[PDB]
């Protein structure tokens, strides 16, 4: 059932790995080939995660190998502070020396997680009681601002912090959870993509975006940041509310997908065939469904609706927007949108998108959870 889907993923993985040497993966543009870029951007960790992933489906020496490599080339990134002034240090690391440590305990890579961990924290500002998302300190503009995507960034603090037993880590995500919580999330169960709040005490001021079609909109990959991103915070946390949050959030999403199974970009747009879709949200909220539901008692109902909701989901990617390894496709699924408003990539391979097809189809086939935290654990 999902065997020929991750068969897929496997052969244009393998074929990536040799094509784009020691470069990464960000999105496509117009194509069926990737853009690279030299690990300079948020998203190079989901080729560390994908590649992960592989190896740990099939045990093929090349896909590890592949993946040790990006992981020596985050360590020089860090070494260099390049391009990490904002708070996706988490998805950049978790995917990456995170994921080593989780996969075949890697000190070094153990240690590099750690030092990642550290600089994230200092994207907490104490007076606003949040972590910046973007900018430098104090920026004007985005100084007191969330992103609901901040929720993934989490994992790697709390994280780092049953690691070393230094509490700042869980103080601080816990803190940031339950603002993004009551600000980011809406009465309807649904979200803002952003939230601004005063740099000097922390209060709020208004919710926001440049991504969603409104400020008042719902993008679609905001929602499911929000599914997924509470649930993982919920699992750390023992946190009943946060959970309570994704599951009201997973909600409103399932009921506002469309016949084909896949989401548009953004639910307060006309949803008509001619507008542009973001198969990463759908992708992302397979993997929130899944995660969900193991936090779920088995006698709960609603676990087995949402287990079966992410099966639909996987099923809806695979069946209408995934790649077959035809030896020159470079994406898993097709249809991801990075910045529609933007004009950035609005119907294409986004390696995020790809990404949690493959943890969804590894979550489903082999029960392998991801990199968001340790196993058996």
């Amino acid at each position: 059932m999902w065997q020929q889907a991750i068969g897929d993923a496997l052969g244009i993985t393998a074929r990536n790995l040799k094509k784009f040497g020691d470069r990464f993966p960000h999105v496509s543009d117009g194509s069926n080939k990737y853009v690279l870029n030299d690990n300079t951007d948020w998203t190079d960790g989901f080729w560390s995660g994908i590649l992960w992933l592989c190896y740990e489906y099939t045990g093929d020496e090349q896909y590890r190998e592949g993946a040790v490599r990006t992981v020596a080339s985050f360590r020089e990134r860090l070494d260099r502070f390049e391009n990490l002034d904002h708070h996706d240090i988490g998805f950049l690391y978790s995917l990456s020396a995170k994921a080593q440590w989780i996969v075949e305990k890697d000190e070094s890579a153990r240690k590099l997680a750690l030092d990642a961990a550290d600089v994230l924290m200092r994207r907490w500002r104490a007076d606003a009681g949040i972590i910046q998302a973007w900018g430098p300190k104090g920026d004007p503009e985005n100084g007191g601002r969330i992103i609901i995507d901040c929720l993934l960034n989490l994992p790697l603090l709390l994280w780092a912090g049953e690691q070393t037993g230094d509490p700042e880590y869980r103080r601080v995500a816990e803190a940031h959870a339950l603002k993004s919580r009551r600000f980011l999330v809406r009465g309807d169960d649904s979200s803002y993509h952003t939230f601004y709040f005063d740099p000097e005490n922390g209060n709020a001021i208004r919710g926001g975006t440049h991504q969603g079609n409104t400020d008042g909109s719902t993008w679609t990959r905001g929602q499911a940041w929000g599914i997924y991103g509470f649930a993982l915070n919920s699992r750390y946390l023992g946190n009943a509310d946060l959970l309570e949050t994704a599951k009201r959030m997973a909600r409103h999403f399932l009921a506002r997908v469309p016949e084909d199974g896949v989401v548009y970009w953004d639910f307060e747009v006309p949803q008509e065939p001619s507008s542009y879709r973001d198969s990463s949200a759908s992708a992302i909220t397979a993997c929130g469904l899944l995660e969900i539901a193991s936090q779920l008692d088995e006698s709960d109902p609603e676990r087995q609706r949402f287990i079966d909701a992410a099966k639909t989901t996987v099923t809806a990617l695979r069946d209408g927007y995934a790649e077959r390894d035809d030896g020159e496709a470079e994406g898993f699924i097709r249809r991801g949108s990075y910045h529609v408003r933007g004009g950035i990539s609005p119907d294409d391979y986004t390696i995020w998108g790809d990404y949690y097809y493959l943890e969804a189809l590894l979550r489903l086939e082999r029960g392998v959870t991801g990199y968001w935290y340790e196993r058996g654990r």
